[PDB]
């Protein structure tokens, strides 16, 4: 016998927290007629750019999905690709969001990633860590069904060694063993056309607006971003 | 332990039928007149939905949120959901329909939860779409049964914690798998207000200004074309 008490037991105007789907990168190679993996390669510094915006809107989280994992199937050239594409990417862009106060933070499983990534990811959080500006978390090797399993694990562990009861279990407890914790995205924006989340964040969207937009990630400006939390401000002036 | 190196028409569609109040508003009716019509709205559209080849339909009747309302409010919506249940159960099952109930039954009222068991046994031989409604349940609801369940056989030396997957947790939680191919709010607003979580992974998302009372075969007809193009 396993209970549930919902009746009883009771529980996260600009957007706080921001969370980025930013598809769109290989669509806008094959418009342009280059190969696919150039459209990759202004990922990391749209981002930037993005931070930069959103930091003077008063926006104070963002996070964003920068590798799948669902990547794995990918061919083992294109993901190797990637991991090192992003390597690069990060220690180009490390000073520009360290100098101007952001902190940075990485969620996923980091033990299947080259060492040489996971020593770059380490040092960027430790100096990072004291930064009182914008707080950006980069989803790498992440997933919304691995985000649940580890917390579940950990939570099993915990019973394991006499640390919590069964009944302990709620609401406030699961979300402080995620990875993506409290307060949870107010806005998500996917940019590519796609209406879906592809497994990125499940718990944490629960009362999240979604915004999709059909703007290349590329092509994605200050202007579309406005757009975006001016769309947001609409919906919140017509519902309680 | 971490280690990630396998984790047309909609054949399941989830659908909150949101809206109700609004359209009793823009009529002068009674606040919660709307409500009368959601189960029968919903017969009709499983039927629609089972003539196109649709063979899952999952409905969200009342979120563990709406125990934040008034002890009126609840006390009448239930009482309303037994009611409309009551009178429709017989039309589903002539309709070929097998009706299951996931949430948590031991909240409700005890004459509902016979209702319930009465709903499921009869129809519990259709072989048409199978309807699923989601009463006294949200996605935090599901997840944490789940883990406590998890949590409980792990202390009685059932399973240890590498044994814990996609598959495991999936097989715990009440929405399994086939997941929804497709999501349908109406009403306007464009969030999930913790229906399923975990379950909407990969769904197609589509939402219409539509209230759910004027909701028609055209308007579902929408919403499929609409999924096929993508």
């Amino acid at each position: 016998k396993i209970s549930c008490s919902l009746n009883l037991q009771t529980e996260c105007l600009m957007p706080k927290h921001i969370a980025l789907i930013m598809d769109g990168n290989r669509r806008w190679a094959k418009d342009k007629g280059l190969e696919v993996y150039e459209g990759h390669k202004h990922i990391i510094p749209k981002l930037k750019e993005i931070c930069d915006i959103s930091s003077k809107l008063g926006i104070q989280i963002i996070t964003a999905f920068a590798f799948s994992t669902e990547n794995w199937k990918r061919s083992k050239e294109e993901v190797d690709f990637l991991l090192s594409l992003f390597e690069r990417s990060l220690k180009t862009e490390f000073q520009n969001l360290a100098k101007n106060n952001v902190r940075i933070s990485i969620i996923g499983c980091k033990s299947d990633l080259p060492m040489t990534l996971q020593k770059c990811i380490a040092l960027t959080e430790e100096t990072t860590k004291g930064n009182k500006g914008l707080h950006l978390v980069i989803a790498l090797n992440y997933g919304g069904y691995y985000d649940i399993l580890q917390a579940t694990k950990s939570i099993v562990n915990k019973a394991m060694n006499g640390l919590l009861d069964v009944e302990d279990i709620n609401k406030n407890l699961f979300d402080q063993e995620l990875e993506s914790k409290c307060p949870n995205p107010d806005l998500l924006i996917r940019t590519g056309g796609e209406q879906r989340v592809s497994n990125f964040l499940l718990w944490q969207l629960a009362y999240t607006e979604f915004y999709f937009t059909n703007t290349l990630f590329p092509d994605f400006g200050e202007e579309d971003l406005k757009e975006a939390i001016m769309n947001f401000q609409q919906r919140h002036r017509r519902f309680g």
